[PDB]
């Protein structure tokens, strides 16, 4: 998952675990009218880099497997990524985030139970990588924002960073899409002028109803608007085009700092299923860890060190 020059034989350590794969309802509305509906399996990934007793950075990624008879639609959603900044930064953060996210994208050793011993997945996979960029001060690590070595990127800097990282791990993919809701075509294109494989737009179905095209990801700015569409039961009127038009005027975007949406796709990848023993936990155990994490003062070495030792 990480090369030797970053871990340095134990100078740095990793926290990495997955939830046990769990069947959920589709994050994209599928009319019960549809023929050959897929089963959806969700896996949460949590990663953190440790330097001796202290957390350096963290990354949370959710993987959704839409399992059809002959292929899988695989959505990889970056939930959260954050740094602590208690120590002067030794590794460039993208040299860690890039390889970890690439490992998670390509991981195919999930132990999936039968839908009511282990299910075998189709070999043909269509990949979708979904990332939003929004310069929040503390995605994962409370009160880290006033740590002395936390480098807080503004919105445009954060977007340039993510484009660089995502381009590096999606070489040869079929499309790379960028949208900055509320920005003109000219402003959006400047971010991808040096990226020949990137274009303006999004990766989802372009026509029809928005809730049948756009996935509802947790704690996603796009998903927050979709949630409103559904709670007001406008799911039968809202088109894809009008959804992205009105997304630009939401407070989170119009008052935000270069809030952007990235999507990348690779079609018809032949994969081989490949056991790779990693720590797996129940969803309750996963949530317990994340709830403990929210109660840590990441400006306080004592509390951070205590959190790490308790995990060990």
């Amino acid at each position: 998952m990480l090369p030797p020059d970053i871990l340095q034989n134990g100078e740095f350590e990793t926290i990495y675990f997955q939830t046990n794969p769990t069947y959920i309802k589709s994050p994209i509305h599928i009319p019960k009218s549809t023929i050959g509906k897929p089963d959806t399996v969700k896996i949460r990934h949590f990663f953190a880099l440790l330097h001796q007793d202290l957390v350096v950075l963290g990354l949370e990624v959710f993987v959704y497997l839409q399992i059809y008879s002959d292929f899988v639609e695989k959505y990889v959603y970056v939930s959260k990524c954050d740094t602590v900044g208690l120590e002067k930064s030794t590794i460039k953060i993208g040299k860690v985030i890039g390889p970890v996210l690439q490992y998670i994208i390509n991981y195919n050793g999930y132990k999936i139970k039968m839908k009511n011993e282990y299910r075998t997945l189709p070999k043909t996979q269509n990949l979708r990588l979904c990332v939003f960029t929004k310069p929040a001060k503390e995605y994962l690590f409370p009160n880290s924002a006033k740590n002395p070595y936390k480098n807080l990127l503004n919105g445009q800097s954060l977007l340039r960073w993510w484009i660089s990282i995502i381009d590096s791990i999606t070489k040869g993919w079929n499309n790379h899409k960028l949208m900055i809701p509320g920005a003109d075509k000219y402003a959006t294109r400047k971010f991808i002028e040096k990226y020949s494989d990137w274009s303006e737009g999004h990766i989802f179905k372009k026509d029809g109803l928005a809730v049948q095209a756009i996935p509802l990801f947790p704690d996603d700015p796009k998903g927050r608007f979709l949630e409103l569409v559904i709670v007001e039961c406008r799911y039968g009127k809202m088109t894809v085009s009008r959804f992205y038009q009105e997304l630009a005027y939401r407070q989170e975007f119009l008052l935000g700092d270069c809030v952007s949406l990235i999507g990348c796709c690779k079609e018809n990848l032949e994969v081989t299923y490949h056991d790779d023993l990693v720590s797996t936990v129940t969803i309750s155990e996963y949530k317990e860890f994340m709830n403990l994490l929210k109660l840590v003062d990441f400006s306080d070495r004592v509390e951070v060190s205590n959190f790490v030792s308790n995990y060990r």
